[PDB]
């Protein structure tokens, strides 16, 4: 529906349009540095289990600032949660924030981190090294 943006923006400056589509996820190309079982390096890959949302300034400006809301499992969110609120205090975290919300018959967990920057270091980093 409409109503879940209105969950979104939470209690501050719901000034936010949908950066894509509606209450789904959306597709994006970026760099990552990974490693684990199988794949392992630092490189381009296409990430999409996300949904962007982009903050409005005042008069209606494009601010440069995103909300970005992602959808996981379930032990995750339990755990993620435990994390952030053993770590809540530190100035350099993201401020976060966790709920479920009902989509069909499923009150689905989803975590929204709140006014980031759309491109990680990891862009800036890989743009300048692979650079053509």
């Amino acid at each position: 529906a409409q109503s879940f943006l209105n969950r979104v923006c939470g209690v501050s400056a719901a000034r936010l349009t949908p950066c894509g589509t509606g209450t789904s996820t959306d597709v994006v190309y970026r760099a990552f540095d990974i490693y684990n079982d199988k794949v392992a390096g630092f490189a381009k890959f296409l990430k999409t289990n996300c949904c962007r949302f982009q903050e409005k300034d005042e008069d209606d400006n494009l601010i440069d600032s995103y909300f970005v809301v992602k959808r996981h499992t379930f032990s995750n969110y339990q755990h993620e949660e435990t994390i952030y609120n053993l770590l809540k205090d530190c100035p350099a975290v993201a401020k976060h924030d966790f709920f479920k919300f009902r989509i069909d018959g499923d009150m689905v967990p989803h975590i929204s981190r709140q006014r980031l920057t759309k491109y990680t270091m990891a862009d800036l980093v890989y743009a300048l090294r692979h650079f053509d």
